[PDB]
DNA sequence: GTACCGGACGTTGC
DNA sequence: GCAACGTCCGGTAC
């Protein structure tokens, strides 16, 4: 399918296959009207390490949206498991309040264990803020 | 190499 | 109310 962001109608790019590493790219609306992509990898260091899907794709882009004061976003991933129970149950709380970030699991994607997801996913930010890690 | 630990948030089962 | 459970993660004990 195609999802919009704010004038644009954008679908799924092309993403590496996956590899064991889930890769996405995270599309948002600059402060003039053109469209903007940032490709997330899994893995490397965050800023919160005591919270489980920081280092997810949705997490960094959730994380990327605070920091930058986007309040749009729209992320594509290509994890055939889908999104993982965290990534559900805590993007809002590290999304900043009322900001909309639709995550956008790969068309066809089968979930293995509990929670993971295979359906898109169009969190809302609360006025929650991650907890210090010390 | 395998096997756990662990913060943290909501869900499910009891 | 409480126990298990969810990583795309590192880190620690065998
Ligand atoms: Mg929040
Ligand atoms: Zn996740």
């Amino acid at each position: 399918g195609s999802y919009a962001l704010g004038p644009y109608q954008i679908s799924a790019p092309q993403l590496p296959a996956y590899n064991g590493q889930t890769v996405g790219t995270f599309y948002y609306v600059n402060d003039a009207g053109g469209l903007e992509s940032k490709v997330f990898s899994s893995g490397g260091p965050t800023p919160y390490p005591n919270y489980a899907n920081a280092g997810h794709v949705a997490g960094q882009s959730a994380l990327f949206m605070r920091d930058n004061g986007i309040s749009e976003g729209l992320v594509f991933h290509n994890n055939p498991e889908g999104t993982c129970g965290f990534c559900v149950n805590m993007t809002e709380t590290l999304l900043p309040e009322n900001a909309k970030m639709t995550v956008v699991p790969p068309e066809g994607a089968i979930p293995v264990k509990r929670g993971a997801t295979g359906e898109t996913k169009v969190f809302t930010g609360n006025s929650n803020s991650p907890k210090s890690p010390h």
